[PDB]
């Protein structure tokens, strides 16, 4: 699988010609050591005083050239290694963002952060070390073998100062050739990790089949929403979900319902392959992933706040449109300004300490404030998992109602009172909808009354 | 770090003496190379003819000794490094459990365990390479320098002048490298946290956001890390050449007056060549000895693993006793209040019978699962005494209390190594492989592991193997069975409702339920039906426990049974 690794280095053939020069000069020095040792024998035998006294300059020059070659070769191998690991890390992160997010369910965050970081370092370290040692090995072996073949010709039968030079140049093969038989160890160690990252380097991908920029419709119509849980069994049976613009409809489901799974289909998450979502001649890929994500803003019950400055969390989805007046209006709309402004100054709160500054209620209020400030054409409200009782429970409920009244919203039945206050209520049990129309008919039938009393 | 690391191979006194001899005899041969070339020069200069017979035998014997010494030394240092790393892994595995409730609860051990294992493996590689290099190169350098002293004692200016400057230069370089490694580690932590909080926050980034902002933030952090690393490796790859040049300059200087005219070393012409050669033999080993500085000091700096266990309090387990199989972990009038939050369980006196199946019925995220998991030091529980088997649980040691209890969690029990190491017990010698395999054969997960690759003949536990949630849950169940703990806690929500091995999983669970007491929280109707006795708790408090017939008779419990 190492073949594709060369493509990531193909940017760097301009600098890869310097490491060859460096290790070539290193090999030249490690061959010329034999030249020097042969030189001294003849100098002593013939008592050639001039070069004999000149010898220390030869030693210093040889070691300096060896050092320069090793320095530049090693540094440029390091540059290749670091730039390669940076490029691989950036590309794998870019792809890992796009993936359809079912990978996130079964694969925990710990495994992903272990992979994307340690695995790539292991791969690049093994590859760089193997390449460095194989280049050094090959070039020194070529130089020394040429030096041997220059004098004593053949050596296959076994397998004055000139004799000394030959035996030295033959002995020098010892450590390089020992590296030769050891490269495969590092290569296989790198192989053990390469498949883990390179397989994820493609690992399928989510795309924008519709490829339509315009998505300011505000109307959603879903027909026969049937999804099979990992192709083993249907999560929810067929149901018709037609939502008119502006109007808000409340959805109530029994135990085992898709709930967040059903809503996520409307947000281009876990797209329903078995479905008939067609509104105003728009297919399942109505506009695009980015367009459908921007036009519809959800309020997740999990409520996750990034460990960054409050400036970053205030305008995550609207970076250019970051306005102080808009942020103030959002803080007024949802009763969260007091919680943010109590501990820090407020303009730049800089949330930190692993979220210890703000409690869970303040975090939920901040999430609701961000959802309100999104002001998307369509919103999905889901707060069932949140605690019913809170210090600012009434304020949070009022903020949620104000956000729902802004545009079209389909509730996830966070509270029984909220569902009752909703004008339109639709109930689907086990994937089958038995309640429809005005809430007066449902109240008269009392079908949802028992569920509300139980919950 | 060195002081504590030394005490980890010190008890292995027997294996220590048998690794040094190989590198010592290697150094002896390497030194004898100079004596050999001294032999050759005077053999060629004079009319000696027996050299034609001496030389091949001497070369063959030297090669044989070098090969034998290197092989023996490498194998023995490999086994020593492996044993040391196994000891580190055993110590961290024992001490991973019971490090405060907040530390385990907040991080959920999903990333902490991975970070710890990564640090341990980095220390593994660094220690192995550094130890091999330091021992071999030190022995060869000391032996060769001893030869230098023996050959010409009066030549001592090489020790003088330059060598202290070389030493202080090396120390300064090491200090500067540590300074750069500090910033490298800082950027490492920053980018790690950015990536982790991006992973946990995919819902927000896809709901109302664009990936480009997060991509730019990650790009900035990664480029800063790149620049710091390039500066660090500038320092690294520049350290060795300059020290090589300065020491070689010192050697040339001492040779110059050692080769001064009208002395010529009394015109020996054989000893001087041997000395020059032996001095040249220093080049590569000393270069390796300088280069190992980076690896060793990077390992030391990354050795925060040796510090994580050094900082841990344990005061509750002051009973100085281990009840082992208590048989009943019960709490009377147990009420625990979270910090800056309402109490999850109030006026709860739940008790666990010996060997009786117990389950918790409640909504997702309710207090039932929290109360069930509260047995293993989930909360301080300062208010409200809890006594198990008519004795407070603080008497038992924290390690003993944790080990005696068993929990089912695929994420927590997931070793990033081969499946054989995945079911590794407390001790290597305590648990025989054959018995563990036979016991785990009841779980019927042996076929699932064997179908993908071969854990016995090849490394297992890859991404594909870990992606199977059912396989991971079955492996954890098998490990718990091999533990033979008195109390077992399991979650049926993680397990797939419908699967090919669902019937086998249900049969294995039914078989295991009779063996030992289970307080497993069951989210599946199959386990509820298999449960003879069920505990129903509302808002963290259980009014009473009734049988299946009693639950069916009561309308409120019948509705819950019909729902799930
Ligand atoms: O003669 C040998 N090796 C030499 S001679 C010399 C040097 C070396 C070396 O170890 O690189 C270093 C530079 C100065 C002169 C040798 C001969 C036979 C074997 Cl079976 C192994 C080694
Ligand atoms: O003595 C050293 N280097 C020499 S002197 C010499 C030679 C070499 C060599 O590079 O092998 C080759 C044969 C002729 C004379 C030396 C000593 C200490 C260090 Cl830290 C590094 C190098």
């Amino acid at each position: 699988v190492y073949l594709r690794l060369i493509s990531y280095l193909k940017p760097y053939w301009g600098v890869a010609l310097l490491v060859l020069i460096g290790f070539g000069m290193n090999s030249a020095t490690e061959v010329s050591v034999a030249k020097l040792i042969k030189f001294i024998i003849d100098a002593i035998q013939n008592a050639s005083r001039a070069d004999l006294d000149w010898f220390p300059l030869l030693i210093i020059l040889l070691v300096f050239f060896r050092g320069l070659g090793l320095f530049m070769g090693g540094y440029y191998t390091a540059v290749i290694s670091r730039s390669l690991v940076f490029s691989i890390r950036q590309e794998v992160y870019a792809k890992l963002l796009r993936l359809p997010a079912q990978y996130y369910l079964d694969n925990s965050s710990g495994h992903i952060t272990a992979k994307i970081m340690y695995n790539v370092e292991q791969l690049t370290a093994a590859s760089s070390e193997s390449l460095k040692t194989i280049v050094r090995d090959g070039m020194i072996t070529l130089g020394l073998l040429g030096y041997l073949f220059y004098t004593n010709w053949r050596l296959t039968i076994c397998i004055a100062g000139e004799f000394v030079a030959y035996i030295t140049a033959a002995g020098l093969l010892s450590k390089p050739v020992k590296n030769l038989t050891d490269v495969n160890e590092k290569l296989q160690r790198g192989l053990a990790a390469a498949h883990s990252v390179f397989e994820l380097l493609d690992l399928p991908e989510e795309q924008n089949s519709g490829e339509l920029k315009p998505q300011l419709q505000g109307a959603i119509r879903f027909d026969h929403v049937v999804l099979n849980y990992a192709d083993g069994t249907q999560a929810i049976k067929d149901f018709s979900l037609d939502i008119r613009p502006g109007e808000t409809v409340a959805l109530v489901g029994r135990s085992g319902a898709g709930k967040t799974s059903l809503v996520n289909m409307l947000v281009r998450f876990q797209e329903v392959s078995s479905g008939q979502i067609y509104l105003d001649d728009l297919p399942i890929r109505d506009i695009e992933l980015s367009s459908l994500r921007t036009q519809i803003a959800m309020v997740n019950q999990q409520v996750v706040l990034f460990n960054r400055t409050v400036r970053e969390n205030i305008a995550y989805g609207q970076l250019h449109n970051a306005s102080d007046e808009d942020v103030i209006a959002a803080a007024k709309a949802a009763y969260a300004h007091d919680f943010i402004m109590n501990l820090p100054n407020g303009y730049d709160t800089v949330l930190g300490a692993q979220g210890l500054n703000l409690s869970g209620g303040q975090r939920q209020r901040i999430a609701i404030a961000r959802a309100i400030l999104k002001n998307a054409p369509i919103l999905i409200l889901d707060e069932a998992t949140s605690a019913l009782d809170n210090e600012s429970e009434h304020f949070i409920q009022q903020a949620f109602d104000e956000a729902m009244q802004d545009r079209t919203t389909i509730v996830i039945a966070h509270r029984l009172s909220t569902i009752e206050n909703a004008d339109r209520i639709v109930v689907m049990d086990r994937g089958q909808i038995v309640e429809q129309g005005t809430h007066q008919e449902l109240l008269a039938k009392h079908g949802a009354y028992y569920q509300l009393h139980q919950r």
